[PDB]
């Protein structure tokens, strides 16, 4: 059930090999990172994650708290899979809303 | 100053009695070991220490390599009370670089 | 003594977290890849290292393959400081024996 | 069909039979483990899949979660199958791109 670093590490591998693109989006959308070119996980555990984030010249480790606290490892994989479709939602309606002075 | 069997005994000896919490900061950052109850040095040697460490009534044996060699015996409670910092200190973020889902 | 997956695991993050300019390093000298932004160890083994090397065109894996087999995981630390050396040392001699046509 | 526990049972079944060579490769590639015997499936379900894993010493049961759910509309003979290729498969992206130190 509860979440070992162990399954921390493996779950930050899983996302930084098959899903980059997903934290990336993480940075944009919830780091509110710009020029974000790539985004790495570091850490994961109950209350949030820690991300490494690249842009043009240069790089920084945020951290995202989560709005709810993570109970299980079993679930970590599709709340993230979840975490990436709400951040394209939200990022898709922010886009939208560009007005000039 | 070569570090020997005797000096290890007693670095051990000092660090249990006297940074009995520095040694379970060491087993819970560095070793990843999670609900500790007891965590003592057994060893130490130029490359790394050797921690035994009690989580659910069962203990193992975990190592933690130093990123450096110690140069000498001399060096050793420097390293290890600077490596207490270091350990106090990781996760920690600029604050500029913590964000909310 | 063996160098498993979980110790893999355990090695590549740290290279990733503390030496990262190391592997970028790797990917450009051992990888003979020019256009570096920069690169992550995947998974390391007793005959050598894989790597995801970024360049501006995009992203690619590659493997590493040491001249000598590590004897052991505690080895491996060592041995990729040594290498890191070993790399940032090839633009060496030529430096004081540059010649015009 | 959708995986009631009599459709898990038999799925096992025919892989524990037919298919024992695959088994074994989840457990080293997906499930890191090393020194395998043998491994069976014990359970399938829409988000993975149980092994029991033997090594030299002793047994272990591991879960293998699945990338994405199994929606039943879709097999689960072709996706083991499939998985088994991708398993093959791990590592050989990288030894493709071979440099030498
Ligand atoms: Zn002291
Ligand atoms: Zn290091
Ligand atoms: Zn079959
Ligand atoms: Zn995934």
């Amino acid at each position: 059930d509860p979440l070992t670093p162990a399954i921390s590490d493996r779950i930050c591998k899983h996302m930084n090999e098959d899903h980059a693109s997903a934290i990336a989006l993480y940075a944009q959308v919830f780091g509110q990172q710009t020029d974000v070119t790539m985004a790495q996980m570091q850490a994961i555990d109950p209350t949030g994650m820690d991300l490494v984030v690249e842009s043009e010249g240069g790089s920084k480790t945020i951290r995202i708290e989560f709005e709810q606290p993570l109970k299980d490892s079993e679930d970590a994989h599709q709340v993230l899979i979840a975490m990436a479709k709400q951040a394209r939602s939200v990022g898709k309606n922010s886009a939208e809303n560009l007005y000039f002075q």
